[PDB]
């Protein structure tokens, strides 16, 4: 039933409030998602001025309900099954040899619009590290979100690694641990193990003077034959 809500192009709103080593900030995003093609087009603006962390470190935090699930895998799509009432998405993101983010979001429909409301707290970052030092490249992120059922919370868990390229040529690893739980009390689809293959392309609006990120993203479920 939730899947019916995603057969066409759906407007998306994202709202994030963050605090990283005491640097407070907000981001607003708008765009649209077309789950038929696993396609997301989003533009984010830092509404508080300069973003105190690198945009690439926020991509994963800033709507996996827009994944393209192959027809033969549609029984494994937790995210859509939770809609319209939605789900809580929680993560801990451990930046190797640096701080961590803890995030909590509610993802649900408000009318025809899919809304992602997030709070992010980051702690234990190094002032001259790759995050607070803004040493990460701004280009592309691509990896696999490994999903497994969480029957006790009627939800899912996921784990994955993001290998952020550093401007000197190195890598800043960000190990993600994720849990999603439905907001409503109705049945949800609890999946067999699988993954989401996700590719995120980051760019700039040449006419935009505020601190911002343009995102073109594709998300495809895979791993079941």
């Amino acid at each position: 039933k939730g899947e019916e809500l995603f057969t066409g192009v759906v407007p998306i709103l994202v709202e994030l409030d963050g605090d990283v080593n005491g640097h407070k900030f907000s981001v607003s995003g708008e765009g649209e998602g077309d789950a038929t093609y696993g396609k997301l087009t989003l533009k984010f603006i830092c509404t508080t001025g300069k973003l105190p962390v690198p945009w690439p470190t926020l991509v994963t935090t800033l709507v996996q309900c827009f994944a393209r699930y192959p027809d033969h895998m549609k029984q494994h799509d937790f995210f859509k099954s939770a809609m319209p009432e939605g789900y809580v998405q929680e993560r801990t993101i451990f930046f190797k040899d640096d701080g961590n983010y803890k995030t909590r979001a509610e993802v649900k429909f408000e009318g025809d619009t899919l809304v992602n409301r997030i709070e992010l707290k980051g702690i234990d970052f190094k002032e001259d590290g790759n995050i607070l030092g803004h040493k990460l490249e701004y280009n592309y992120i691509s990896d696999n979100v490994y999903i497994t059922a969480d029957k006790q919370k009627n939800g899912i868990k996921a784990n994955f690694k993001i290998r952020h390229n550093i401007e000197d040529g190195g890598v800043q690893l960000a190990d993600h641990y994720q849990q999603n739980t439905p907001i409503g009390d109705g049945p949800v689809l609890l999946p067999d193990n699988h993954y989401l293959s996700t590719q995120s392309a980051l760019s700039k609006d040449p006419n935009e003077k505020r601190d911002h990120m343009v995102l073109l993203e594709f998300v495809t479920a895979a791993g079941i034959t």
